[PDB]
């Protein structure tokens, strides 16, 4: 009925409710109280679409208050046993899966995580002890399924080494990709038999496959299908999958040992090959991933990242350009299709023709000349009319001044204006990127890379109450008794 | 080697030849050692400085840019490596007038996608001698992918990743310049060189005394005057 | 064992000696300790990388208080004192 009254009801209670004092002075867990209020805010801050900028800095606050409560720990053990309470480190995971990015990034849990990951330089030394490690993995791979016992098994356990262990067997599955396009390992018959190199790939393929789909059932679809780069792999997965049901329908069904220039297109050869190709170009690109682990090549990976859906809208709104000034230049031009005893006829030939026939050919001329490579003499009939080849210039031309001089520098100036409010909260994305990488090898669940894959809680909810009753103390002695006589002077 | 054989029929990697080579590629380098002349001049020195700082900032960048390189060649190779020709061409390659085999090795792969960022590779490279209209066409999408990844997503991140370290290194750039003509003057004020190339081939007890009354007064001044007169100066708080 | 304690004692103890007064206090040559004080901590910057500003901002403002001490010669014979030792 009184939308103003209820909203203004229910913001007052909200802000009332995410209070530093009122949750330090009658709560059970404030980490959890912190956690889910987070969360309802941030989901409340796309409903009341009117009042975004209050949900979101409530956010954002309770999100600190969390982080500004876990500085107040002077122990190692007094840390752990926040971060392991309920397997192991139950809240940390707790904390990833409620995307507190603040908490994750802090300096003495950070440090915890670093010390369980390492296990035991300078840099020629870490260069050349991680190449000697990634060369021999085969055999640590081989002795860890068999005797998993204190002698070598052990040794592929460790998050570090199996790490290393993956990105070994990663750069071996791409320099075989690398090496089936060559002439040395066969010809062009019709329907042929996989080569020495395919047989090898295979493996490779079915346990990528095997790894997606143990990922997948544990996540359920839901924030797995989020990670963008798990995307990819199913989009990779499923062409190599269509690459494997193609080349055996043309075993089947053709064969004769035809040759290659006389065949017919959609042969299913032609049609595997293609598919095999566009996902080697994904499987390549996923080696960008690798370098959220480095220093200095993470943080800019991470905000390049972050540029992209800022790219898209711009895009989409160049579309609409592009499709307008093609439906203005293919009115005008497809009259003139003369096509008269032309060998090759396109743009995709030497002497470009009929460049504005067909609206296909008219987006492709549209798009190629974002790079120069669309010459002028492709707005000419065969006739004399000094109009129409008048008019076609002209479009070309206001096309070329608004996509070229006006479309792309608004784009230099979106991205430059953005880069500066991304580049503050860039380290803690960064931490919390490769907080989520190395937790990932943290548990004995693969443990194996693709090619060789086919009271309890009563007596310690004391010590977590006394540690949070220390924590909560020090945290109110210290940040709202001891920094509040520190503001300003008024009237 | 000797007995004067005209030059157009000689054979690779005759030593000559790969003297010859040698010795430009010295000519460049040296010439280009005469920026560093320009740290002593007042306008030209703090400009050289900023320009010298932003390039740890680019190598990164160029680095990821390789990878994208990379995987685009793998995969461009993959689809036209089938329909290597060759047939009865005097030249083949991307460096002749009617460019061919553009895609037919890893090698020239890498090349025909590096001069495109120039814009010197034309687009009938993307055509074979039969008539599948399909993988011509995956070639001339996958070719496109690259361009539109390549000159409108990594080149304006560049521009935009320059633009905001500029700022972060144009304060501290006097000091900087000042810094390194300092190095540059102090070079010269030995009798070590004194010399161009072409042609050429206590007494400390007593000041102590000195130094320790020096130090004493400067010490006696900076307590003074910057931790006993401008801490009141500070500001008003409950 | 305990590495967070470990942390928080050695960040202290060079905050503590990186402080203009205490130098100015104690210490047989401020211009040596300054410059070998900003030399430790630029090292220690790059081990400890969990708390790498603490140490920038630390050797950082060791290098101002050299400077700082400098402005307050009144001659060049004074000058030439100081630039000339060994
Ligand atoms: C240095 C920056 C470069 C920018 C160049 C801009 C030049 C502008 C025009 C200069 C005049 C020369 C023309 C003379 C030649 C001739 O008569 O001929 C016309 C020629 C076409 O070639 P022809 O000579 O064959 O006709 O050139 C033109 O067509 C001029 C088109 C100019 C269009 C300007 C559009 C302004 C953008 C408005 C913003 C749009 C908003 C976005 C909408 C979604
Ligand atoms: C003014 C700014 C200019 C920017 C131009 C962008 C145009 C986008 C597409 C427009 C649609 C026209 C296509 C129609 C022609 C056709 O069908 O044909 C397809 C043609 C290829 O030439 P062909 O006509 O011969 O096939 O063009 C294309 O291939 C389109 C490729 C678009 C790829 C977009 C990729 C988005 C970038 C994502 C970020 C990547 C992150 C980095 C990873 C490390
Ligand atoms: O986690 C994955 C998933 N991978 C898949 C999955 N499905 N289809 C594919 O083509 C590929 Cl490459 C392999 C790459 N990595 C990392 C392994 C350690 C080094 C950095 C990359
Ligand atoms: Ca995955």
């Amino acid at each position: 009925v009184d939308s103003l009254r209820h909203s203004r009801s229910r913001l007052n209670i909200y802000k009332a409710l995410a209070s530093p004092s009122l949750i330090a002075l009658s709560s059970e867990d404030p980490f959890l109280t912190a956690f889910q209020l987070s969360w309802e805010l941030q989901e409340l801050s796309k409903v009341e679409n009117e009042f975004k900028a209050e949900y979101e800095e409530l956010s954002h606050q309770c999100k600190h208050f969390a982080k500004d409560l876990l500085d107040q720990t002077r122990s190692s053990r007094e840390l752990e046993l926040i971060l392991n309470f309920r397997n192991e480190l139950a809240r940390l995971k707790l904390a990833i899966k409620y995307r507190q990015k603040e908490f994750v990034a802090q300096p003495n849990c950070q440090q915890l995580l670093a010390s369980r990951w390492y296990d035991e330089r300078h840099w020629a030394g870490k260069l050349i002890t991680c190449v000697f490690i990634g060369l021999m993995f085969p055999l640590l791979s081989l002795c860890y399924l068999v005797a998993p016992k204190s002698r070598y098994g052990l040794f592929i356990r460790k998050p570090f080494i199996k790490f290393i262990c993956h990105t070994a067997s990663y750069l071996t599955f791409l320099f075989l990709l690398l090496l089936a396009s060559q002439h040395i390992v066969n010809p062009d018959r019709q329907g042929p038999k996989p080569t020495t190199v395919e047989w090898m790939i295979l493996p490779w393929v079915l346990g990528f496959i095997w790894t997606e789909i143990k990922q997948m059932w544990d996540g359920g679809f839901q924030d797995y299908i989020h990670d963008w780069w798990n995307l990819m792999d199913f989009v990779m997965n499923s062409l190599y999958l269509a690459t494997i049901s193609l080349k055996i329908v043309a075993y089947v069904k053709y064969s004769g040992c035809k040759p290659r220039d006389t065949w017919e297109m959609w042969h299913p050869t032609l049609v595997a090959e293609a598919v095999f190709a566009i996902a080697n170009i994904f499987s390549s690109l996923r080696l960008i991933s690798l370098f959220t682990a480095n220093s200095h090549l993470g943080p800019l990976q991470i905000s390049l990242g972050r540029m992209l859906l800022d790219i898209l809208k711009f895009l989409f709104i160049y579309c609409l350009v592009l499709l307008a000034f093609a439906n203005g230049l293919n009115q005008l031009y497809f009259y003139y299709e003369n096509s008269e005893g032309m060998t090759c006829k396109g743009i995709r030939c030497e002497r470009q023709n009929n460049a504005f026939s067909t609206l296909f050919e008219t987006l492709q001329s549209l798009f190629w000349s974002i790079f120069g490579l669309i010459s002028l003499y492709v707005t000419n009939v065969k006739a004399d009319h000094k109009f129409t080849e008048f008019v076609g210039a002209t479009m070309f031309g206001t096309y070329n001044v608004i996509s070229l001089v006006v479309l792309l520098n608004m784009l230099i100036a979106m991205m430059n204006n953005s880069y500066q409010h991304i580049a503050d909260h860039a380290d803690i994305e960064w931490k919390f990127a490769r907080t989520k990488l190395w937790m990932s090898y943290f548990e004995e669940g693969g443990t194996l890379p693709p090619p060789f894959n086919i009271a309890e809680n009563v007596r310690l909810n004391h010590q977590y109450q006394e540690v949070l009753r220390n924590l909560v103390k020090r945290y109110v002695a210290a940040m709202i008794r001891d920094a509040k006589t520190e503001e300003g002077l008024t009237e």
